[PDB]
């Protein structure tokens, strides 16, 4: 009830990419923890973003966030409703929706954005934060299956990250995993339509 000293969350901030660029994919780190605290508290980010999947991270979590059709898209129960932090100040959401565990900000300048894919293909790639390629066969609107299940832990951090198609065109957002006693077999991802209505209307 002492409105004075209530505080304020931070901002999320960039602290990284994932390098899709050449013919080897690798996550590189652009911003080290203290730098990350001071940025998520000013919302000023003076670093230059580059690529379509960024790293990013709370004072609590970190996750991935992907730039399809000029926004940057990333999961509500990494984000919340914070702001993003970038050079000019804490920029605010411009797309918020719980119910689709959604959220997206205006790409970053800088930043590359991937198309929309519109091959109805169901062979696709999960992009993991440790650059990690995962091949993922599409089993329904929100779901697809990974060739080879691994353990909750190598996933772990990713949401956010997108689904390309073999065009390397974005096909979803990963948002769950699908796990039984601690190995995932599948994942459950935003589809890009879904993302195509939110921004349309
Ligand atoms: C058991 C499990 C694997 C932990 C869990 N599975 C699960 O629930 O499967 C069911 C069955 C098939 C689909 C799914 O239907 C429920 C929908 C869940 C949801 F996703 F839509 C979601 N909507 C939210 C909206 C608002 C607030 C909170 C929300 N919380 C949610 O789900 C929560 C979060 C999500 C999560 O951990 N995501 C990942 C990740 O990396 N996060 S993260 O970066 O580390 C981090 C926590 C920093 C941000 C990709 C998976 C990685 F670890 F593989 N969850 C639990 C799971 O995946
Ligand atoms: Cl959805
Ligand atoms: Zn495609």
């Amino acid at each position: 009830s002492h409105m004075a000293s209530m505080k304020k969350k931070g901002s999320v901030v960039i602290v990284g990419r994932i390098n899709l660029s050449g013919d080897t994919a690798y996550a590189q780190q652009t911003r080290g923890e203290e730098g990350c605290q001071e940025t998520s508290q000013t919302g000023r980010d003076k670093n230059q973003v580059e690529g379509e999947v960024q790293i990013v991270s709370t004072a609590t979590q970190t996750f991935l966030a992907t730039s399809i059709n000029g926004v940057l898209w990333t999961v509500y129960h990494g984000a919340g409703t914070r702001t993003i932090a970038s050079p000019k100040g804490p920029v605010t959401q411009m797309y918020t929706n719980v119910d689709k565990d959604l959220v997206g900000w205006q790409a970053p300048q800088g930043s590359r954005s991937l198309t929309p894919c519109t091959c109805g293909s169901s062979d696709l790639y999960l992009v993991t934060r440790h650059a990690d390629v995962i091949p993922v066969r599409r089993r329904g609107d929100s779901t697809g299956s990974l060739l080879s299940p691994r353990p909750l832990s190598y996933l772990k951090g990713s949401s956010g990250g997108p689904l390309l198609c073999p065009a390397g065109h974005a096909v979803g957002i990963f948002r769950a995993a699908v796990s039984t006693r601690g190995v995932a077999k599948a994942v459950q991802f935003i589809p890009v339509e879904s993302l195509e209505t939110t921004m349309r209307s």
